[PDB]
């Protein structure tokens, strides 16, 4: 964790470091184009601090150990950087989502969330089977009395290759191929229809040029980190010889905690990067500042046209 930060994420710090402040702020202005900062930004978000507070000082090392609760790298970030980021995700249903509308649906529910809603978020978070069964596999090996274990595996890391690894992917998170994201009806009218993002992101409905790019950035909103991670845990964060590996923090943890680079993360903001108001020092047109007085009169031109305000 030392080395990791000390060099490698002396790049999160200070680009992200300073510029977190410019951005995040109680998730600055929910709920137009700022999808990421509504969520994914909770897990990822938190990695940064995080940092000393829960993953350097006290959080896998030192003493130690700690955590408290189950690492507490493990049972926090290592699920929270799925489930709970993605369970917050309803505050993206109201975005990757009302890029257009598919208006109101019927007499109900045009209030898009609520039902779907759970038939959205209670899908994108549904690897919530780890919280349970993986999590039972930190209880024991109890991830505090043990320190992080050791031990009390053997039976049956072999025989329950079902619920552990590899299950958190299994084919479970084949969701964004098979029905998700399209299945919203309106998402059978975005990206896949060049009748969207293009015309309507050059200068319609939302925040501009970056909202063009989510013709393709789109799909990297929901198969980033969490989707492919089962194959990472599979080899390895289970057996070998407890103490040296697991805890194999070396390779398997390093990718998810590059999330501290809030730079290309944030880069594809949209409606509240340009037409931002507060913290008018982001990527845009005039660039890296303005012209962005503010208001909130739809999109942004390049620049402070169309329209103040």
């Amino acid at each position: 964790l030392a080395a990791y930060m000390f060099l490698l994420i002396m790049l999160g710090f200070p680009i992200n470091f300073l510029t977190l402040y410019v951005t995040v702020q109680h998730k600055k202005l929910r709920t137009p184009l700022n999808y990421i900062l509504l969520n994914l930004a909770v897990a990822d978000l938190f990695m940064v601090f995080g940092g000393f507070t829960t993953t350097l000082y006290t959080s896998l090392h030192g003493y130690f150990v700690f955590g408290p609760t189950g690492c507490n790298l493990e049972g926090f970030f290592a699920t929270l950087g799925g489930e709970i980021a993605l369970w917050s995700l309803v505050v993206l249903a109201i975005e990757r989502y009302v890029v257009v509308c598919k208006p109101m649906s019927n007499f109900r529910f045009g209030e898009n969330h609520a039902i779907m809603g759970v038939a959205f978020t209670w899908v994108m978070a549904l690897a919530c089977a780890a919280p349970p069964l993986v999590g039972w596999s930190r209880y024991i090996p109890e991830g505090m009395q043990c320190s992080c274990g050791i031990d009390y595996y053997t039976p049956h890391e072999e025989t329950n290759n079902e619920s552990f690894v590899i299950y958190m992917f299994v084919v479970h998170f084949i969701i964004p191929l098979i029905v998700i994201f399209f299945c919203y009806g309106q998402l059978v009218f975005t990206v896949k229809e060049a009748a969207a993002q293009q015309q309507e992101s050059a200068t319609t409905q939302k925040a501009e040029k970056e909202v063009t790019r989510m013709v393709i950035i789109m799909v990297i909103a929901f198969l980033i980190c969490w989707l492919p991670y089962a194959g990472v845990a599979f080899y390895i964060f289970t057996h070998q010889g407890s103490d040296f590996g697991p805890i194999f923090m070396t390779i398997p943890a390093f990718f998810a905690k590059t999330s501290a680079v809030y730079n290309p993360v944030i880069y594809i903001m949209m409606n509240k990067q340009f037409r931002n108001c507060m913290v008018t020092t982001l990527c845009c047109g005039k660039n890296p500042l303005g012209d962005d007085e503010a208001s909130t009169t739809v999109s942004k031109t390049e620049t402070s046209q169309v329209a103040p305000a």
